[PDB]
């Protein structure tokens, strides 16, 4: 640590150590809930990802060992802590910037760690015994969060790009940690208050909607545009996306899109983009919810998911299932399959507005504005303009739609529900539904998961309690 370059590689390494958690990070947020569940449609084991959707996780059957692997990153981090703060080498600009990476990446895993474990230790030294109560890792979250934003200041710009840490992110995350206290551990109305304040103030970096299209927000020719406050990098001779695991867990295998399914009109994916697409499919989407997810002319439906459908000997062409479609990678010269290397977002500028709109509701706020410019986007305007009274909120009712259809509710059925209903629609496949229902609390979790109240936690697996004798099994999980 005596060269400005050790520093930057070692703050890189950092942001690739978060990197490689991608894939826990969806896993911890998303397929817990009402998503995933039936059977792979491809006719692929699962291979235990099923006891995600079925909520049947225990104390042999984990999901996820070992804290997602997050405290080798912490102790990392860590060191950085020290290092940074004790250097005299750098620019005082670099150095806050550093800590304020440091200090609110720190605090952003204790906070996956809060939501899924709850009481865990809480580690703050560095290498190279028991848990804290949940409330002592909250305080500890909001001690990080303060130390990063006041090392960051005035400075929102995204000096090291949207792929690093940024004063914007250290803001998502306070107006995340914030409600969650809030609504899950009695802050009421003050933390809801600071929790808003926080949605504000990302306003402050060079953020907005990609207005274009849904698909121009992720594709891989418009990386880091104005709507990433916070995205993983993934790339070419860098890492895939989710290091393979969304390829090898969402993706339907090419021998399949090219001799088995067919479109809606009962032709071929040979010859088509879609023949292109090669992987393993282990958690599927409910193939009842590519009916009951979008209302028409919602462009985030086909962007998100591909209906498939096979033609059988008598000509008759029925639906299928859905594929994942969010994620669309890029064809390298010379390939013959799609390669994932997409980035994964992790905060987006909708995700500002609809937990802006979630913070206002809580105060009894009009969130209207919030809900409609993210609308507003996924019809288009000129859609949007034309049909305000059947699709802009408050409005979004359609009977026949909200009919049996255990995913959301009419928009008459109140604000948070219509939150809800706005993010499940947004962030298929980018790990909020299951934290969006836990934050609200139980009586939404039943409604959209089959989670029990006394197993909302993740349970410990051995061999991690094993290693450390101090440590109990997770309350309800015995």
């Amino acid at each position: 640590w005596k060269n400005p370059d050790q520093f930057t590689a070692f703050n890189t390494g950092l942001h690739a150590l978060l990197r490689e958690k991608s894939y826990n990070f969806f896993l911890l947020g998303e397929p817990r809930a009402d998503i995933y569940g039936d059977n792979p449609i491809g006719g692929e084991a699962s291979q235990g990802m099923e006891r995600l959707p079925f909520n049947t996780i225990n104390k042999e059957n984990v999901g996820i060992s070992n804290y997602g692997d997050m405290y080798k990153i912490i102790n990392q981090i860590n060191q950085m802590i020290a290092k940074t703060t004790e250097t005299t080498i750098l620019t005082e600009a670099t150095q806050n910037y550093y800590l304020g990476e440091a200090y609110g990446m720190r605090a952003y895993l204790y906070f996956h760690l809060l939501r899924s474990w709850g009481d865990v230790v809480l580690y703050l030294d560095y290498t190279e015994k028991g848990v804290s109560p949940a409330t002592e890792v909250m305080e500890q979250i909001k001690k990080d969060i303060q130390a990063s934003e006041n090392a960051f200041g005035s400075d929102y710009s995204f000096k090291l790009g949207r792929h690093f840490w940024s004063a914007a992110a250290t803001q998502m995350l306070k107006g995340e940690a914030y409600l969650w206290s809030g609504r899950q551990m009695n802050g009421g109305n003050s933390d809801y208050t600071i929790a808003k304040n926080a949605f504000e103030n990302v306003k402050k970096a060079d953020v907005g909607l990609v207005t274009s299209s849904f698909k121009d927000i992720f594709s891989f020719e418009n990386k880091k545009n104005k709507e990433m406050i916070f995205t993983i990098h993934n790339g070419k001779d860098e890492y895939e996306m989710w290091g393979g695991y969304y390829r090898m867990r969402l993706i339907p295998a090419q021998d399949k899109m090219v001799k088995i399914y067919c479109d809606e009109n009962g032709n071929s994916f040979v010859g088509t983009p879609d023949a292109q697409l090669n992987g393993l499919t282990q958690l599927q989407v409910r193939r009842e919810f590519y009916f009951k997810g979008f209302r028409n002319n919602d462009t985030r439906w086909t962007t998100s998911l591909k209906a498939v459908y096979k033609k059988d000997a008598q000509g008759v062409v029925s639906y299928f299932g859905p594929i994942t479609y969010k994620f669309q990678g890029t064809m390298l010269e010379g390939g013959s399959t799609r390669s994932f290397l997409d980035d994964f977002p992790i905060y987006r500028y909708a995700d500002c507005l609809l937990q802006l709109a979630m913070a206002k509701v809580l105060l009894g706020e009009d969130p209207t504005e919030e809900i409609n410019a993210v609308r507003e986007r996924a019809y288009g305007s000129k859609y949007f303009n034309e049909h305000k009274a059947e699709i802009a909120y408050p409005n979004d009712n359609d009977p026949e739609f909200y009919t049996d259809n255990k995913w959301m509710k009419p928009d008459n059925a109140g604000a948070l529900e219509a939150i809800l209903k706005e993010r499940l629609r947004e962030f298929m496949f980018e790990g909020k539904r299951w934290y969006d229902i836990r934050l609200l609390g139980w009586d939404y979790v039943h409604q959209y998961s089959s989670a029990e109240q006394s197993r909302l936690l993740w349970p410990i697996d051995a061999g991690t309690l094993t290693n450390n004798s101090a440590l109990k099994q997770t309350p309800g999980y015995e």
